[PDB]
């Protein structure tokens, strides 16, 4: 990985890390619309993103940049404030995660 590329990792880390969990939790694994009743989460999400799969992608190589890293990480922020009602728990939680992704972001070596 590159220098840019090893920040976005720690960064990462540190997202999926127990001091992060009681907010981190509902973006660590692909949503199961199915299994919690939200048979219309597929058609307003047209594009599903969670901490496992940005895991994968950095394991496999696939985020050429950083800037392509911090796409996918606030796409998943995205489609929580686009499903959920402004003033639900779960886009609370997406807000307090998303501050520590943004505030680690932007100290990026450069
Ligand atoms: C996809 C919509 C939105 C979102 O944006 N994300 C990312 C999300 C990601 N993961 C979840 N996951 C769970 C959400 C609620 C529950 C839950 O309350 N289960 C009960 C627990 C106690 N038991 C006796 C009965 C079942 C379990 C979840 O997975 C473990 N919810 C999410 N929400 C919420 C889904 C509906 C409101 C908002
Ligand atoms: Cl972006």
């Amino acid at each position: 990985l590159s220098e840019q590329l090893k920040h976005c990792n720690g960064i990462l880390k540190e997202l999926l890390s127990k001091k992060h969990a009681a907010y981190a939790w509902p973006f660590y694994k692909p949503v199961d619309a199915s299994a919690l009743g939200l048979h219309d989460y597929h058609d307003i999400i047209k594009h599903p993103m969670d901490l496992s799969t940005v895991k994968r992608k950095m394991e496999n190589r696939d985020y050429r940049d950083a800037q392509e890293f911090a796409a996918d990480v606030r796409l998943m922020f995205s489609n929580c404030y686009k499903y959920n009602p402004p003033d639900h728990d779960v886009v609370a939680m997406a807000r307090k995660l998303q501050d520590v992704f943004e505030f680690r972001y932007a100290k990026m070596p450069d």
